[PDB]
């Protein structure tokens, strides 16, 4: 049911975007096969199930924040301040700080996320929309060479395709490890804590299996 999915998303986001199946069952009030049937039918575009023997669920969405500076309407994306959600916008900003605006509520409705408050929505977006990640080094060509990039580098040395869930290269040498200490340090500065990065990592790992 749509009312069931929406409610799970809500529980997960209220616990930081991730829950172990045991903790979820003790909130949703369904049986393990009832909950698993819901999760599997909804798909990996809503819930990502992972075994770490210990089953865990990660909340995700196909909803996206508009990347344009001056966007000409109509637009099917959310219109908000990226920096404000990353805790880097308190100062004037030309982007909307009204998360649950009229236009955004319409978008949330298309993605069945109208139930969510601004905190739950932010948790969800920080781990689902690749737009919230730091800029990846444009001159990064992969590991195992002398010239990895054109510097002495302050940017991410990760596979750009992997973050967009479209790394289709047979034996890719560009890093897929967002859990690397050097990467986590760049993430922390951008406004993404290690728990958020762990969720991004697992959603990206899931997207890599389908494509
Ligand atoms: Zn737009
Ligand atoms: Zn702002
Ligand atoms: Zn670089
Ligand atoms: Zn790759």
């Amino acid at each position: 049911d749509p009312e069931v999915c929406c409610f799970i998303t809500k529980i997960l986001c209220a616990h930081g975007g991730r829950m172990a199946l045991d903790a979820l069952l003790q909130e949703i009030a369904l049986s393990e096969p009832q909950l698993c049937e819901v999760l599997q039918v909804a798909g990996p575009d809503r819930f990502v199930v992972l075994e770490t023997i210990t089953r865990s669920v990660v909340a995700t969405t196909r909803a996206r924040v508009c990347r344009r500076k001056y966007c000409q309407r109509p637009c099917d994306n959310l219109h908000l301040c990226k920096l404000n959600l990353l805790g880097r916008c308190n100062y004037l900003c030309k982007y909307s700080h009204e998360v649950l605006s009229e236009e955004n509520f319409k978008v949330l409705k298309n993605h069945e996320l109208s139930g969510l408050n601004k905190e739950e929505l932010a948790v969800l977006l920080l781990q689902s929309d690749p737009f919230f990640m730091p800029e990846i080094c444009k001159s990064y060509k992969g590991e195992g060479r002398q010239q990895i990039c054109n510097q002495q580098c302050s940017r991410l040395h990760i596979c750009d395709h992997f973050t967009r869930g479209n790394c289709r290269f047979p034996n890719c040498l560009r890093s897929h490890n967002l859990m690397d200490r050097k990467v986590l340090a760049i993430m922390r500065e951008h406004g993404l804590n290690p728990d958020v990065v762990q969720n991004i990592q697992d959603i990206c790992n899931s997207k890599h299996m389908q494509k």
